[PDB]
């Protein structure tokens, strides 16, 4: 089978043979696409499988298939799971395995950069305060005074699901969100409910608009524990526009590290429940997620005010012109102070580039259309005209239940 | 196979049923999504025509009904005997404005009940196309009070004899490659205008010239006619403090009529069926105006705003974006002639699609193209988990006559 995508600007069509390798499942049937649907304990069995598959790409990777190398490390991982119902990745299987992961990502515009990861190999690790160690490293890593390195910290694998390793935030910084009596939010709305969960498990809320919120680290399935990045660590940019003086008088800053932690990384079978990753920002996650979704900081009422714009009806535009000028804003503040960020028109142009030499090398590119596309100006920038395929490649990542849902409190 | 669709704005999850009706394939598989792809005998035509008419009965409460099974046994005995059978007028307006309500792609679905349907079945050659058009055309315009409309032309019969209207809407504007290398005018209708050129069409060789009509009747080689210029109604483009705006010389038409599609009621097939609504300022001022391979005039106009254009991270693409789709609302406000914007199309495709899924079960919805092509995250259709699949009565894409037609 072959599948032909097209870009509609340029004509240039694509053949896909890559999804030939896809086994997981999409969510879409037959009769029905779910395309725009945000998400659509293992036994040997189905293990070793898992394991001869990740392996067998990983000894190809590496031009050795079919080795006697190979063939010794098919026989002894085979032996290690029967014997022990399990296995252990050697570092080069695990570096190896991240960076697939990201590469295989459908979901990120970022991916040209795949094959530049640090990864950290905390698999040693054994309590939260290990964790933490670990954590701190990474964002001091990454950071880099602002020259921003891209990097993952992977943590023990899960045994019995009953010891898992999570990083309770969704990211490794971000700001608190308090819900005040009279029904308004103080800070982040996004954080609500995990700093409500900070604040019971001890955090003294300093209850401001920008608290960097505490971590909270689950190590080896024991309830977690809370412990506060040193402010040292924690790279912020103060928003300020080029041309508007008072735009500085709104108060805003933003971090300048973007840090998953709520993912579950899978090579080969192997579920890593715990490993942050981070790399830099494109501008509109700030811009125009984080500042401008109504159920976020919300600021394009007041930005728009302070402009002056004819806010009576709709069709003046207003809310696409604060929303312009704030990204400009992000953009220019992150630039003047040397911290890494990529703007949606040069971020979706490298992608485009990636996804063509991904074709021509790899055979395909799997592409999530909604997410790849930028939450502005979504037709000037090449990837709206470009048709994309989506499937799911192992190695992954995947979302996970957030673990206060699934939890068991020990006490 | 009971879904849920989520606002994440909102929290609020609406239940989809509607979807167990579902009956073409969508392109996607259990192991790859299609998504983003643009394109994705009396055996078979009386289950089709059941189904139909079926929901039709149902729709005017008399499901089961005597009047329902003489009905079915009336159409029945018509396939047999003729091997098609023909539609009541009821049947023809309920079935045209559910091929609206069933448009996965379509945001202004709020609109589908409200649709003037002109029955253009007894019409018989190109010129009585051209007739109905025009009468269409100047009906839907309505001196800039938009007004939505379908002409529906005779069904297909051995797929030897189909009417076709060879544009792919009634009103575009001709594209010529130039000696020099660039296009004037249009580029995405360079191929037809050399159709037309080829036809004996006299190009006056402009930036915006109206194409001719060339319609197909009773699968005959078509033929060319000229939309009467007073019937065209158009907008010259100015900006409401841009002083220099007008002077790049751009104007767009009032009516976007789409003519290419095939509409399929109760499993016939109307092959030329051009259909009218109104625009959305995007529609024109980020597509028509911005594409790299349209008009594509970003450039010249951050260039007379003065904006920095060394480096894409001034953001001065998404300046002049924004700049060139306030002139085309204000532009159209200002002379009278219906367009809506992106915030209240997209607000009234919220409330529509709740009241989808009330009354309805749901509401298929194609997320990639009901996204406006800018500032989609502002808009409440970015944050709505949308289910797309295909129910019939349905418009479908079909292939360019001129592939097709045998000379
Ligand atoms: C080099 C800098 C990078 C940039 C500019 C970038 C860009 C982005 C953006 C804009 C998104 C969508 C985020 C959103 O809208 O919330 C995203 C998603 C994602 N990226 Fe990246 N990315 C980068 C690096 C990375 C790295 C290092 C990884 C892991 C190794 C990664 C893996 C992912 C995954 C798994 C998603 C989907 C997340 C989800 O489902 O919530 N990316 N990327
Ligand atoms: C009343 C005002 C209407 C508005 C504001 C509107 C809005 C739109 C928009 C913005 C699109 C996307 C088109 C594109 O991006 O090229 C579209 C597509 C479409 N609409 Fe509407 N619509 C209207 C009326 C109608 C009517 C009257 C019909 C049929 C009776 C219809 C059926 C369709 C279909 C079938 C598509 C997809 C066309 C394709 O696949 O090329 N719409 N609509
Ligand atoms: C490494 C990197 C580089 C550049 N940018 C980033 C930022 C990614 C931040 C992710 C925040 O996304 C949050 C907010 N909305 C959906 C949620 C993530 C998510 C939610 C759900 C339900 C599913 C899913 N796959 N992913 C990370
Ligand atoms: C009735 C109405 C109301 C408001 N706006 C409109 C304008 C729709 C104009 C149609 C323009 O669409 C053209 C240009 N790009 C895709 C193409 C239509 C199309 C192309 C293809 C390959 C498949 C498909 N389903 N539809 C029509
Ligand atoms: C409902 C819809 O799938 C959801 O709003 C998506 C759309 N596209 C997105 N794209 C990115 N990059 N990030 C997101 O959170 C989303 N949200
Ligand atoms: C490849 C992709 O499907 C294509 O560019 C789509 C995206 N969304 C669209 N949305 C609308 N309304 N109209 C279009 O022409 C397109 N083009
Ligand atoms: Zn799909």
């Amino acid at each position: 089978r072959f599948l032909k995508v097209k870009n509609w600007e340029t004509d240039v069509v694509l053949t896909d043979t890559l999804h030939l390798k896809s086994t997981l499942e999409t969510g879409c049937t037959e009769h029905i696409c779910m395309g725009s649907i945000m998400l659509p304990v293992r036994t040997k069995d189905q293990l070793f499988p898992l394991a001869k598959e990740f392996l067998d790409q990983y000894y190809s990777s590496i031009k050795r298939f079919g080795s006697k190398a190979h063939m010794d490390r098919l026989e002894e991982v085979n032996k290690e799971i029967e014997s022990t119902s399990t296995y252990q990745l050697k570092d080069t299987e695990l570096i190896y395995g991240a960076k697939h992961a990201w590469r295989n990502a459908s979901r990120c515009v970022g991916r040209i950069q795949w094959s530049k990861l640090q990864v950290f190999d905390a698999r040693d690790c054994t309590t939260a305060h290990g964790m933490f160690n670990y954590i701190c490293n990474h964002v001091k890593y990454a950071t880099n005074k602002g020259n921003l390195r891209s990097a993952i910290t992977i943590f023990p694998q899960r045994t019995d699901g009953k010891h898992d390793f999570r990083v309770w935030n969704s990211q490794l910084i971000r700001y608190a969100g308090y819900k005040q009596p009279d029904g308004s939010t103080l800070g982040d709305p996004a954080n609500v409910q995990f700093t409500e969960i900070c604040i019971q498990q001890g955090w003294k809320a300093p209850r401001g608009r920008f608290d960097v919120l505490p971590l909270l680290l689950q190590a080896n399935g024991n309830d977690p524990e809370l412990f506060q990045i040193p402010p040292e660590l924690v790279l912020e940019v103060p928003i300020r526009h080029p041309k508007f003086d008072w735009f500085k008088d709104l108060g805003l800053k933003w971090y300048g590290l973007p840090a998953v932690s709520n993912m579950l990384l899978e090579i080969g079978g192997l579920e890593f429940s715990a490993c942050p990753f981070s790399g830099w920002y494109m501008g509109t996650e700030i811009g125009v997620r984080d500042y401008c979704d109504n159920s976020r900081y919300n600021i394009l009422e007041e930005v728009a005010k302070k402009m002056d714009l004819d806010m009576r009806k709709t069709s003046s535009l207003w809310k696409d012109q604060a929303l312009v000028e704030i990204n400009i804003a992000v953009l220019y503040s992150f630039q003047s102070d040397k911290v890494t960020i990529v703007d949606h028109h040069s971020a979706t142009e490298s992608f485009i580039k990636h996804m063509e030499n991904e074709y021509r090398c790899r055979g395909g590119c799997p592409a999530d259309w909604v997410w790849i596309v930028p939450p502005m100006s979504g037709s000037i920038t090449p990837v709206f005209h470009q048709e994309m395929l989506n499937y799911r490649l192992t190695p992954s990542f995947e979302y996970q239940p957030d673990p206060w849902n699934t939890h068991v409190w020990k006490g």
